[PDB]
């Protein structure tokens, strides 16, 4: 089964390929690969400084006949230095003239907190707190809205939002569009069970990000627990005959959310891909449950400063 419903009527495909830390000299070839293999959903973001790559990329193939542009489904995502209404239609548009594409299948709230605005992404005082912005999410989800009235995103959503975050979001008065996804870690080391059945009661599809544990993230640290060496999930691998990476992907995959690994390496890129050939167990699924451990790739100690940051709450 290969898309899931989504809210606004769309279909969105359940594996899709990360581009985070995607080096712009290889992210063009990954992309490609990917899509000859059969992937139909990316997942960009402006603060990656990637997306021009990725563009010619998904341009190529659709110049190359190779996909069409109804089959792919593209995600991009407002950074948080663009949460001023008055900046979201000019990211957004930024973000569509570097993919070279004019919609985007979705378009995410990148984090809950909005940071001051200017040409810096991480703007940091003297002493490297973040510097926030006076935002409100809600009006920074009224200005997500007025992008689908525009034509130029067929949905919009949310990512690193907890739960009373998102349950802000579903009372906001005046609510014209319910968001589509909430975009959030997962992982057997972060679950993530309340929060999710949170989001799915809501009709409100959860992608699963750095569902490999993230190895290239750059604040790796040795003593982290590492999903892909954990002797436990080999084991479950290898009665399957499959990889480690394989399992970490279908697991979300059987929890009703979307995946996507992020790799540009093209033999991982294919292998990460041939996931719907198999079926993990109910036992399987309950015990790679059980190793959660609220552990987080994205735990971002600098930002838990600001007001909207999300992980204070276990969900
Ligand atoms: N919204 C958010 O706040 C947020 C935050 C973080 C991530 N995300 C999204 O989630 C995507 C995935 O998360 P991530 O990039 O943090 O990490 P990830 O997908 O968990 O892991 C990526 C790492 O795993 C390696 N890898 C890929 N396939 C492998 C395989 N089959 N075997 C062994 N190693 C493999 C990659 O190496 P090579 O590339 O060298 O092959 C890379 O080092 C991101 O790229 C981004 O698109 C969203
Ligand atoms: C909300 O705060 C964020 C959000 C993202 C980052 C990232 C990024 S771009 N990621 C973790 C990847 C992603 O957010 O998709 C890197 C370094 C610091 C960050 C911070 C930090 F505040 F720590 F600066």
């Amino acid at each position: 089964a290969s898309r899931i419903l989504l809210n606004n009527g769309a279909k969105m495909p359940i594996l899709g390929l990360g581009t985070w830390k995607s080096p712009p000299g290889q992210v063009t070839e990954a992309v490609k690969v990917a899509i000859d293999v059969g992937y139909r959903h990316i997942d960009c973001a402006h603060v990656y400084q990637n997306e021009n790559e990725v563009g010619v990329a998904i341009q190529e193939k659709l110049r190359e006949q190779v996909v069409k542009r109804e089959e792919l489904f593209i995600v991009s995502k407002l950074w948080c230095t663009y949460h001023e209404k008055g900046l979201v239609k000019g990211a957004c548009q930024k973000t569509l003239s570097d993919l070279k594409l004019d919609y985007l299948d979705l378009y995410l709230i990148h984090w809950p907190t909005g940071f001051k605005p200017g040409k810096e992404f991480f703007p940091l005082d003297e002493s490297g707190n973040v510097v926030p912005s006076d935002t409100n999410i809600l009006d920074t989800w009224a200005a997500m809205e007025e992008l689908v009235d525009e034509g130029l995103v067929k949905a919009i959503g949310i990512s690193n939002f907890n739960h009373l975050q998102v349950e802000m979001i579903l009372n906001k008065p005046g609510l014209k569009y319910k968001p589509a996804v909430n975009q959030i870690e997962c992982h057997p080391y972060l679950t993530q069970e309340k929060l999710i059945q949170y989001c799915q009661s809501k009709g409100i599809v959860v992608t699963a990000y750095s569902p490999l544990g993230s190895p290239d993230r750059p604040w790796a640290k040795p003593e982290d627990p590492s999903l892909l060496e954990d002797p436990r999930i080999k084991a479950i691998a290898a009665k399957h005959n499959k990889t480690t990476a394989q399992v970490l992907i279908r697991f979300p995959m059987q929890r009703n959310l979307v995946v996507i690994p992020k790799s540009v390496t093209p033999e991982r890129i294919a292998e990460n891909f041939k996931v719907f050939d198999f079926e993990l167990s109910s036992q399987d699924m309950t015990t790679l449950l059980s190793y959660n451990r609220n552990w987080r790739v994205c735990a971002l100690m600098s930002c838990t400063s600001h007001k909207d940051y999300p992980f204070h709450e276990e969900f």
